[PDB]
């Protein structure tokens, strides 16, 4: 399914929320199109290279990642555009080109969202730990545009809350794709053997 | 105490690495006094504003923050200036004052770098767990220009240790502006419960 690619500097996952900023001619462009348009454009972690690259070159894109949904724009000057979308299906690209202005691009296979299940007491400390945090920013009173993530508080599922924590850790390009197309379960393992300390 | 201030949306912390890009024109002053006498500008985080400029709302700016240092500029795409920076001396901002073109300046006053203190036995969870991730971007190869953090990884360095996952972590602004200005330990104590609780 050739679609559009924004590579970034971090990866996107399902329900993620995600404030971009264009400015480059080549998003610029394709981020109009699909405002007007409708479709949306596919968002892949970067795992070298940089965001902008207008003297660079190698750039390798991940080889997995999440769709990414316009949900309100804004042009605070010109030739620059304020986004705020929302992660939603994910896919698995294959062999992607690199088009015009610098624009990258690939058929890429969607991948159905897993079933939603609940998080076993094995895992308490994760989905406890998020919990926390997004208790602080309600009780801090942090504003919408703030928040680093969607109303939906699925905390007692599997998927989502290792989806929020592979998000916000610092963790390797390479590593997000894989986590993201990780099973659910599997997912919350791995973040949980990252946070607890696993061989002290 | 009276310098030019850059709110951002994350706060910034001593040794802390930061990529800022800067569009309006209104700033430009201020980036390009800093690269021309090697001066510094503070950052601070933002409490209820954009990092933009919205035309509907006012920026509220956190009780803290720290100097920022430029590594070097760069302007790979035509005028766009884009500079690598660290986060040096932290400062307590008792006042700001927001001019023309919505430009912001404070009464900064500097606060000496804490000195550095072994990680107790109880907050080593908080370490170890750091120390896997900062080995697991290394195992993987990660580019030096795509880690968040710097190179110097002080694992046994309380405020280094609480600064990173401060940083990292998903908190209010104006808990990164407190945990900023809290001492060593009691940061660390602080960011380790929310890892456990």
């Amino acid at each position: 399914a050739e679609i559009p690619l924004f590579p970034l500097s971090n990866a996107l996952f399902p329900a993620g929320v995600l404030r971009l900023r264009v400015f480059e001619i080549r998003y610029l462009d394709m981020v109009r199109r699909c405002i007007a348009d409708g479709s949306e454009f596919g968002v892949v972690v970067l795992e070298q290279g940089t965001e902008v690259r207008r003297p660079d070159g190698r750039e390798v894109l991940a080889r997995a990642g999440t769709m990414a949904r316009i949900d309100h724009w804004e042009a605070p000057m010109p030739a620059l555009l304020e986004l705020a979308c929302t992660g939603t299906g994910r896919f698995r690209l294959h062999a992607c080109t690199q088009g015009k202005y610098g624009l990258w691009t690939g058929q890429a296979e969607p991948v159905p969202d897993d079933a939603p299940l609940e998080v076993p007491p094995e895992l308490a400390r994760s989905a406890s730990a998020l919990g926390r945090l997004i208790a602080r920013l309600q009780r801090e009173g942090v504003p919408p545009h703030i928040m680093p993530m969607a109303a939906p508080f699925r905390l007692d599922d599997c998927g989502w809350v290792a989806d929020r924590w592979a998000e916000m850790l610092s963790l390797p390009p390479a590593d997000k794709a894989r986590l993201l197309l990780l099973p659910p379960l599997d997912r919350l393992r791995e973040i949980d053997a990252v946070l607890a300390a696993d061989g002290h």
